Parts: structure tokens; sequence; C-alpha cells
């Protein structure tokens, strides 16, 4: 029985999925709206198909997701209660790299109801980092062990000597969700309690973070960790963070973003125009004109800087973005989108240059004999060169995850119904089993105290 | 004609010498006192001869040196005088990778009526930095420019993801060499002004320096970089600075090290005994007891620390040496060298792992219209995994520069006699283009500013 997949997306994390179920004799038809990045995508591989096609097309979605077994959502996640509905009614299976949001939740029933499988957050983060954090933690309970610290970073960045751009990053995944992750209210538990950030000062939380003297880490919290109390069954726990890493510098300069409102959704009837940057800029801002000199001095007057060092380093990355110049926006209606339309112009990875990932566990361990250790669960990779062909480590470590999970729900092996997550060893094992003798993939443990 | 050279020394540095002179039909003979070391490093190489020879031999090393066109002395740099009278006797001549000492220009008159070369300083650095250094600097006079400032900045290193250990610093080159960098007493100029570092105090000196978003460098000065004033034809510049880079919590180590007196060469009648570390450790640091609890009371009370959180790495750092333990040392009668037997047995570069290689010259500049602008030139490469049978970063490109400059001198493209160093654009040029074109070795200049 030939299998077939709908793959919705053709972007960043997809030629890695597409490369693993063609080359397991599974047919992959690609859609996404431009026909053209679908056709880029499957160009000379085997088993695949593009097609154009819109999620937002209830007619069009089901008439497609009807055809194939099961359907994977790599697109925007504000899309993805959208496919689960549709796979609903059409009794298909579902797999995304996205966090089970509440709106997806909702469906869990119906899913069940309609006898298929929506596997969820399997791709580096969360997906690589929920199967290792488990399995140290269920290690650990087994020996009578108490998990009295956990702590998870991971960073998708570029690496420290493709890093040389105002921002020290790179685009290696969907460059909107980029900036919605950065707005995000982060909630974690420290001493026992409850601690929450506000998204808008988010960026001013960042912190130095060590693992290795190499790198210069940055650490900020990632969205809420509490939940994982239960989610990941350490009661015990008085401090559970689950973080997100960047470089040096990099917070700073997203907070003077966020202070002056370019990280805002709202729609503007002036972005809708193709006007020279300087007087989107000044609307944005709130500046009295659209010169360079007023536009810094309302900005400074608005922003935070640690020092006039700072101050001249970031002012000078925004220029280098050119917010000041002459150059036309590319009009998208409100800061947040017209703002990415130009980072995605001036931070793409270029020839020769790659990206690296960084995923690090930290478990605080009261042994059952009372004594107490420290270890850590480590994945550090660096992506193959732009113009090598090879996968970058974000699209390996996304996608890869992504194809195992799709094989082992056509063939039973990830068998539950209804909305799920990497929560239980039993499809755990199996994941990280595939993907460490297969790929290689894994993060490997160390007593560090 | 059928080149012949003796390579003195069989460590680090001397494979791919080795390997670019017999794939260039040269014959090399390769010498050092352990007769299996010198086998190891030419067992299947084509054209090689392992013999062994101690260079304070004199009627040995005269023998041996007369067989031969040139000889190469990579061995510890306190040699180098002993070998060039030897060159001298034999009219023959010679390179190394070191620096050009007092000593060694003692010998440059008796090297000229020898008629013979004695190329130096033309490894990484000193080496590779130095032509690179004077390319801009000849390049920007030529324009009517004015170098205001100079920095020269080198780090031989673990790759970050390789740097996992409580030095942040894994062997590339000669161990011992590498201790004996860490006391040399720094000169400079700043401001106009000379300004002096002494040996002892070296470490406290240490600063955050940035080159790139991802790395975490720290600096200080190298040696004495005034003479350079003259040496690259600089007088309009205010700062002139030849440093180097290490990861961040290297140097506050390497600071308490020195401070309890572990960088000390003094002969002590205790250190010639393989006795417990223990034991060592509480005659160097003078404690009142071989016991963790006296000793560390000790060192703290003699040592500096930047925060208690410091203290703590540090002195875990320590343990993690074993110098607290039982384990016997290996008698080297100083305790310097006594220290380096165990850091070469726990700093060592493992499989998989790889170096790094960062240098980067920068020019604060002076345009011939007034104008001003900053200038880079880098070079930021990873040496091959171990295990893989290619060069670390270190041995290439120290290795490969050395082989370039001994054909050159064989062929008579480096014909100056005397003692030299690569200071003419007459021999920098060919070198850079050799090493440009043949192997890919540069440093890729950049307008910062
Ligand atoms: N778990 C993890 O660690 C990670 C998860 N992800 C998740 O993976 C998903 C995809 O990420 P990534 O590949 O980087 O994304 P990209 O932003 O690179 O690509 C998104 C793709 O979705 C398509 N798309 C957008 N809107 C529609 C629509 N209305 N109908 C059909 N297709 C549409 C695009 O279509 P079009 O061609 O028409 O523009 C495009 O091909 C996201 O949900 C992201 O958050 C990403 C990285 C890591
Ligand atoms: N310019 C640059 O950028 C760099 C320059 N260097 C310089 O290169 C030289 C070699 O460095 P590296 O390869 O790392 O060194 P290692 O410490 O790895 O090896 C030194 C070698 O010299 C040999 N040796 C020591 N004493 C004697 C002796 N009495 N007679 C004969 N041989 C002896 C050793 O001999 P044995 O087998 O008997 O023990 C050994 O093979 C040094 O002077 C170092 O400072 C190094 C790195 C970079
Ligand atoms: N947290 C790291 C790793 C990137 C993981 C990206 N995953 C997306 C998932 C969004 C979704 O589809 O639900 C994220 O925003 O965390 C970093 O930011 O560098
Ligand atoms: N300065 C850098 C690069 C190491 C180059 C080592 N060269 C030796 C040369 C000694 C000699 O033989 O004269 C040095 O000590 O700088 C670093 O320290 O990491």
């Amino acid at each position: 029985a030939t299998k077939s997949v709908l793959m919705l997306g053709s972007g960043f994390v997809t030629r890695p999925t597409l490369d693993v179920l063609t080359d397991s004799g599974i047919k992959v038809t690609v859609a996404c709206r431009t026909l053209e990045s679908a056709k880029k995508l499957s160009a000379g591989v085997q088993h695949s198909t593009p097609i154009s096609l819109d999620v937002n097309d209830d007619a069009a979605l089901d008439a497609e997701v009807a055809k194939h077994d099961l359907v994977i959502s790599l697109i925007p996640y504000t899309f993805h209660a959208t496919v689960i509905k549709s796979a609903i009614r059409q009794k298909k299976h579902v797999v995304t790299t996205s966090y089970v949001s509440p709106a997806m939740m909702e469906l869990d029933q119906a899913a069940k109801d309609a006898g298929i499988t929506v596997m969820n957050e399997i791709g580096l983060d969360p997906g690589i980092d929920h199967l290792y954090a488990i399995k140290t933690i269920e290690e650990v309970h087994a020996a009578g062990g108490k998990i009295k610290t956990f702590l998870s970073y991971c960073g998708g960045l570029p690496a420290p000597e493709s890093s040389d751009n105002p921002l020290g990053y790179k685009f290696s995944w969907s460059s909107r969700g980029v900036l919605l992750a950065l707005r995000n209210a982060a909630s974690f538990y420290k001493d026992g309690k409850v601690t929450n950030v506000a998204g808008p000062e988010l960026m001013a939380t960042a912190k130095p973070y060590f693992i290795y003297p190499g790198f210069a880490f940055v650490a900020y919290p990632n969205r809420d960790s509490t939940p994982y109390k239960e989610r990941y069954q350490i009661p015990e726990a008085d401090n559970i963070v689950r973080g997100t890493l960047r470089y040096q510098g990099f917070p700073q300069f997203i907070k003077v973003l966020v202070d002056i409102g370019f990280l805002s959704d709202e729609e503007q009837p002036f972005l809708k125009e193709a006007i020279p940057w300087k007087e989107a800029t000044q609307k944005i801002v709130k500046a009295s004109s659209a010169s360079e000199q007023d536009i810094v001095s309302t900005i400074v007057s608005n922003a935070t800087f640690e020092s006039t060092e700072e101050q001249k380093r970031i002012v000078a990355g925004l220029k280098w973005l050119g917010i000041f110049s002459d150059k036309k926006i590319t009009p998208r209606g409100n800061a947040l989108d017209t703002l990415c339309a130009t980072l995605e112009e001036k931070m793409q990875f270029e020839e020769g240059e790659r990206d690296l990932v960084m995923l690090q566990h930290k478990f605080e361990i009261e042994n059952k004999d009372g004594s107490r250790e420290t270890r850590t669960s480590s994945l550090c990779e660096y992506g193959a060169p732009i113009g090598s062909g090879g996968y970058s480590a974000m699209a390996k470590l996304v996608g890869v995850p992504c194809a195992v999970a799709v094989k082992f729900v056509l063939d039973g092996t990830i068998s539950d119904r209804g909305v799920l997550a990497p929560m239980n060893s039993k499809i755990n094992d199996p994941l990280m089993k595939e993907l460490k003798e297969k790929y290689g993939i894994e993060c490997k443990e160390k007593v560090v105290a």
C-alpha cells in the first residue's frame, strides 16, 4: 500500500522532510500558495508533486486532503486549527512541528471521534528538546532521584564565523515567526514560585548564559514553562525554565525596536503604500521629521541603552537595516511585517555561511542516597555551508524529526488518536532511536558536578 | 639537483611542513631525540627518513646539518641560537617559525659571512600576521593615508564546541611554549605613549575583545609591540598593539596559577620525586597541609578573584586538573614543567574535536583627503576533526607557511643573507601569493567604518 502525504508549505524546514519521505517511497504533494515555490522545492525529487493551494480555501483544502493519508502543516501556526478541522472532516492524520495551542487542543475529542492522529511539537524546539528532557527525567526518577532544577535552552543562530551583521542573527526558519517569538510573554518557576515576564519586557530579562567557553550566549525565558511541572512530571522541581539563546547584543537591539513601536502588528493606512523608509519610520516612531537627526532624537528619547557605546552601536545597526534611508518600504500594513520584509532582505545566510543549533538541558539532581549532582544534555550542530546543497542545522533538526513522526503515524508506531505531543516514552523512544541510529541526531549526557 | 632538508622536530606543526616538502620531491630527514616520534611522523611519507638527534650534541648536529641544504628548527626556540651556529659552520640555510631574539640577531653578520639565509617568524603568529599587516599598511601609505591605530590579535583555540574544559583551552602547539608565553612582559603604544605590563601581571590586563557576535574572546598584549613603530614603518600611529586572544575565563584562571607560584621554573628538589600532587601543591603554594581545605585556604588568601562565583569556578578547575588529589606528579624539577606534564595529560584534543585560529588586524585610518575609516583584515579557520587525518588550523597555518619559506630559500626566492623575518614586500608578496593561490590561506580585508 503506497502511502501519500500532503505537505503544506515549501519553506525553510521542508526539504529534509520531503527528502526523508520520498526516500522511503512515500508520495508527497508539496503545496503552498506560490506554485513556483512548491516547484523549486520538489524539482528533481522523485515521488513529489508541486501544486498551488491556499489553506484558507476550505473546499480546495478538503478536496486535496482527501487524496492523501496524512497532512503535514509546515506553515504559519495560525493555520493549524483550520488544517485540523479539514483533516477531521476528511478523516486524515496530521503532523506539525508546532506547539499544541488551546485552539488545537479544543479539537482533541473531535479528532479522536474521527479516528485521526494529530501529532505536534516534533521539530527541534518544540520536539527534540522534549525527547531528551523526558529521557533524563524518567531515568532519574526510576533511580529514586529528584529533579530539583530543570533548564532547557535552545538557539538557532548563525555559526559564530557567519554571525557578522548588526544583529548577530540570520534567518534559518520563518522570519515572521522569529519576530512573533520575540513578543511572547514568559512564565517560569524560580525558587519554587511562579515568575512572570510581560511580552513587551522580554528582552530586558536577557542575561549571559554560559555553556562552553567559546560561545557568547545570552538567554531569556521562552513562553510559559510552568505547565511543565505537570507536563514533565517534576513536581519536586523548584526551578523550571525553557529558554532561548541569542548572541551578545541581540536582545538590547530588539528592545529598542519594541520600544519605538516596530514590533506592532496594528494595521496602519500609511504602511500600505511604498513610501521611503524615512517616512515610514518617522510615522512609526512618531518623529517630527523624516530627517535622520530628528528620527534618532525621538528614538533615543523613547528607548533604553546600557551605555552610550550601546546607543551608538544600535543606532548604526538600525541605519544598516536602511530604515533611515530613501529606499522604499515593502508595504505590509503593519510595522512588524513591513520591517520583516526588509529584515528578510538583509539577514539571509550567504554563500559559504552556515547556521548553528545549540540545545542544552541542565538538571540539578538530588540522588536517592541524598547525594547531589548536575547533569547536562547537549546538542551542538553546524549546518552545511550555503551552496553545498546540504541542510542547515535548523532545517535538519526540524524537518527530519517531522518526517520520522510522519512515518510513525503512517505505520502505526504512533497510534494514539487526538491532539498529541512527544510526551510518552511509548513514542519518544522510537523517535529517538530512529533519529540517533539512522541520522546521528541526539543529545549527549554528561555529569558536570 | 634533488634538494634535501633537515627538519628538526616532529611535534604539533611538523606534518604539514613534511607533507608539502616531500610532495615537492624534496628529501626530508625528520630528527628529534625520540626516534619513535620521528618514525611516527614520517611513517608512509615518501622521501622521508627518521633519525634520533639531540641538538645539544654539537658534533652530531654539524654532521647531520652538513648532509642537507637547509635546516628547519621546529623545536623549542631556546635552541635556535645553537642550531644557527651549526648552520653557520656548515654554511647551510635555516628556517624557523620563531621570533628573531637578540641572541639570534647577534649571529646576523656571521650568517652573512657564511653566505646563508636564516629565515624566521614565518609561521602563523609570528608569520601570516606580519604578511597581511604590512600589505595593508603599505597600501594605505601608497594612497597617502595614515595609520593612526594598528591592532593585531590572534588566538589558537579549540573550536567553541570543542572548548568544554575548565580552561577553555586545548593544545594545538608546544605545551610548555603556551605556558612560557603566559609570562611574557608586554609593552605597546597607547595614545602616542609607551605602556608597559610586567609579566607576572599580564593576565590582569585581559579585556573582552569583540570581533564577531558569536565568539566570547578576551585579549591581552603579546610581548613588546613598540618596536613595530619602526618595524612596520608607522611612526604616525598613536596606538600599536600585537595581542593574544583566549576565551572568557581563561586569564583569571591563569592569574591564580601565577599568583600561587605554579608558573615558576625554579628547580625544586621535591619536584624530582614522583610524590602525590597533594604534597607537590602544598610545597608550591606553601600550605600548612596537603589537605584540600588547607591548600585552598592558602590559595584563596594568595590569589585574586572577581567574585565568589569566579572563586568557586577556578578552584573547581584546579581540582579537575588533579593537583589536590593523590595521583603522583610527573617530576620535572620545577613547578611550571611539572604542572605542564599534567596539563598535557588533561588538555589534549579528543576524537572528533577541532581547533580554531582567529587572526584579525584592525586599522584606524586617516585618508589623504582628511577622511577617516576603520579596516579589518581577518582569518578565521577551524581545523580538521581529530581522527579525520586532516590538519588542525594551527598546524596548517604554521606548517604550510614554513614549508613555503623553505622552498623559497631553497630556490632563491628568498635570497637575502643573515637573520631575517617577513618584513619586505620583496619576499612577503611571493609568500602571500603562494599561500593564497595554492592553499587558500589569506586574511580578508573589509571596511568596518
Ligand atoms: N519545532 C521547531 O523547532 C520548529 C518549528 N517550525 C515551524 O514550522 C512551520 C514552518 O516553518 P518554516 O518552514 O521556517 O516557514 P517559512 O516561513 O519558511 O515557510 C512557510 C510556508 O508556509 C506557506 N504558507 C503561508 N501561508 C499559507 C497559506 N495560506 N496556504 C498555504 N501555504 C501557506 C508558505 O506559502 P507561500 O509559498 O504561499 O508563501 C511557505 O511555503 C512553522 O509553523 C514554524 O513555526 C520552524 C522551525 C522550527
Ligand atoms: N609562528 C607560529 O605561529 C608558531 C610557531 N611555533 C614554533 O614552532 C616550534 C615547534 O612547535 P611545536 O611543533 O608545537 O612543538 P612541540 O612541542 O610539539 O615539539 C617540539 C619538538 O622539538 C623536539 N625537541 C626538543 N628538544 C630537542 C632536542 N634537544 N633535540 C632535538 N629535538 C628536540 C622534540 O623532541 P623530542 O622528540 O626529543 O622530545 C619535539 O619533536 C616552536 O619553536 C614553537 O614556538 C609553534 C606554533 C606556532
Ligand atoms: N528557541 C530557539 C529554537 C527555535 C525553535 C523555533 N520553533 C518555533 C515554533 C513555533 C511553532 O510553530 O509553534 C518557536 O517560535 O519557538 C530559538 O528561538 O532560536
Ligand atoms: N598568539 C596566538 C597564536 C599562537 C602562535 C604561537 N607562536 C609562538 C611563537 C614562539 C616562538 O617560537 O618564538 C608564541 O608563543 O607566540 C596564541 O597565543 O594563541
